[PDB]
């Protein structure tokens, strides 16, 4: 077996392969959208990850799109995650920090001055967002109408994301996550579906994918590119988004364009909770030959299948997520062959210490 053997990750080394997937627990403080002791505590018991990937962090006040989740642009933010990181590492861990714009995922609530959020064109997402209501609970409320940046603001949002990596830096995380998947913002830009711009950001694939490489180039210019890598879902439907009609193609274009960067690896988030077809072996070899950093998997996956893929030489690590929700000792319990804690979902998002820091270790 592979999955507890180290590997070179850019510019740290990982004891194991399995790997923390970001999950987002609406646990911060408003206001402020501030990391809390309650949140460093729950990521020191999951300490033993191979690396530990964070909840979605947004890089800007425009970029919020649910009510709990943190942000990496404020004072008090990077204080809070300071201490953060220094508990992972009192441990021993690894963490990486998950950066976003939420784009037109969010509620005019809880933008700045009140008003529309903002993605590539002017259309709804059709879905919902994760709000408080007066007692400080977690509510699901539906999408507001986003308005179409201005050409003359993208520089702005690529400064954001470049900003927002200088600060991780600052607060001492080991590598960043840039997230351009499950319908967020940089993914509104690289699909078809969000994305009906007529300048040089829409169109053909390489206009789609102009915003998420120059984003890239920002932030490997910022830090150096063994500090950054990248979450895409570009095969199959997520929140609303798909990939388009020549979504392998345009997933292989993407893929061969990110290794010219030489970032520290590529994470792909294979399908939504809800489910989708699975990737082909040949998809698999594609996409190999392709990027020469490390690849991580996710979406469903078991230990099993972790084995396999990484045996047959397709993947390095693997991502899980619910089970680490449950485990907070997960790494020991996948080498001893221990049972699982049972998942307690109704406490995912929102709330406190239960659901959250109550998971027992062996
Ligand atoms: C409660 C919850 C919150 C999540 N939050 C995020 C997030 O912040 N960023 C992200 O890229 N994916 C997020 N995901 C997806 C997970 O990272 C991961 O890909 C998925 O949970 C993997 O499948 P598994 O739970 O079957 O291992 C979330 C999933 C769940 C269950
Ligand atoms: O639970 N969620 O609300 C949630 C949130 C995020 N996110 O980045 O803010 C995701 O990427 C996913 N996701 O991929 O399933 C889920």
């Amino acid at each position: 077996e592979k999955l507890f053997t180290p590997l070179k990750v850019g510019a740290v080394t990982a004891p194991n392969r399995v790997f923390m997937a970001p999950l987002t627990r609406l646990r911060s403080i408003e206001p402020g959208d501030i990391p809390t002791p309650l949140m460093g505590e729950y990521y020191r018991q999951r300490a033993s990850a191979g690396l530990i990937i964070s909840e979605a962090t947004q890089i800007s006040a425009q970029a919020k799109g649910y009510a709990g989740a943190p942000g990496l642009h404020s004072p008090e933010q990077i204080a809070a995650w300071k201490k953060i990181t220094a508990g992972v590492h009192a441990e021993d861990g690894r963490i990486a920090v998950q950066l976003f714009h939420t784009g037109r995922i969010s509620h005019s609530s809880i933008q700045p001055g009140g008003q529309a959020p903002v993605s590539a064109s002017a259309l709804n997402a059709n879905t919902r967002t994760s709000l408080r209501d007066e007692n400080g609970n977690a509510i699901r409320v539906d999408t507001t109408t986003p308005r179409a940046l201005e050409l003359d603001e993208i520089p702005g949002i690529v400064n954001d994301f470049r900003q927002a990596v200088a600060n991780a830096r600052e607060a001492g995380f080991d590598l960043v996550e840039l997230h351009s998947a499950h319908g967020y913002l940089l993914h509104q830009f690289l699909s078809p579906s969000s994305n009906q711009r007529t300048d040089q950001y829409g169109g053909s694939v390489e206009n789609r994918a102009r915003l998420v490489l120059e984003v890239v180039d920002a932030v490997c210019n910022e830090w150096s590119a063994d500090r950054i890598g990248i979450r895409v879902s570009p095969i199959g439907t997520f929140q609303n988004v798909d990939n388009g009609p020549n979504e392998e193609a345009d997933a292989l274009y993407l893929i061969e364009e990110l290794a010219k960067r030489g970032i520290a690896y590529l994470h792909m988030s294979e399908t939504d909770l809800a489910g989708g077809k699975p990737y082909s072996e040949a998809f698999r070899q594609k996409v190999r030959e392709r990027f020469h950093g490390v690849i991580i998997g996710a979406g469903a996956y078991t230990a099993e299948k972790a084995e396999d893929l990484i045996g047959k030489g397709l993947i390095d690590a693997v991502a899980f997520g619910r089970d680490y929700i449950a485990n907070p000792d997960l790494v020991a319990r996948l080498q001893k062959k221990a049972e699982l804690n049972p998942q307690r979902p109704e406490s995912f998002y929102g709330g406190g210490a239960e659901g959250y820091t109550d998971y027992p270790s062996l």
